[PDB]
């Protein structure tokens, strides 16, 4: 859970590096990343990671996290909104993280790993 | 350090993942870190990130580190070779994760962050510590 929030947080993140200062890309990201793991929780089942796959999927123009994050971290939503491609819909399950842009057809993976990854989360 | 280090060796799996199994990109993406982390080691100093960057910066093609980390994962290494680009250069500094394509060049990021978030702790709510613990 920790492990494909964080993939996915850093995804996102990966738009704003270089654009708007260090300080409140991280901030932005903590809150997006605390809206998600409280969003995946309830359904997040590692025997079987489709089960509830598209009741966590996000969509950059229509979820409200990523203005409500943006908010959050002193950032005007619409200097975050600028910089994330729109109608880009990201997916979380269990041992998967990825993307789809349905206006190309294209899928990205983001992260694929061990559903028990977070046994390591952060470690040394 | 680690986050660095993480930043890294992810940035170089999404090249891999859906491309070699699972179990053999977790191998080599820990056999890289562990690298890196050797590599990183004498130069990484948090308080000037520039610092021996030149030393850490890492390529594609000509750092043997990628055949390497593929061979201790079982990966043929032509494997890996093929799914990676040709001739990327990347740098991994304290606070800062990038490529670059030339001294002169722009450096397109991967990961920017605090000097010190290795120290760092992220925000969780209490029941979703207990009900992730709980499940493990």
């Amino acid at each position: 859970m920790y492990t494909e929030v964080r993939e996915l947080v850093n995804f996102v993140c990966r738009y704003l590096f270089g654009h708007i200062p260090r300080r409140p890309v991280g901030i932005f990201g903590a809150e997006l990343g605390n809206y998600l793991v409280s969003h995946f929780s309830s359904t997040w089942d590692v025997n079987h990671p489709k089960n509830g796959e598209m009741k966590r999927m996000i969509n950059t123009t229509t979820s409200l996290c990523f203005a409500s994050s943006a908010e959050e971290a002193g950032v005007p939503p619409s200097d975050v909104l600028r910089l994330l491609p729109t109608n880009m819909i990201i997916f979380a399950n269990p041992g998967h993280v990825f993307v789809r842009l349905s206006e190309n057809g294209i899928e990205t993976p983001i992260w694929i790993g061990d559903v028990n990854a977070d046994e390591n989360y952060q470690s040394v």
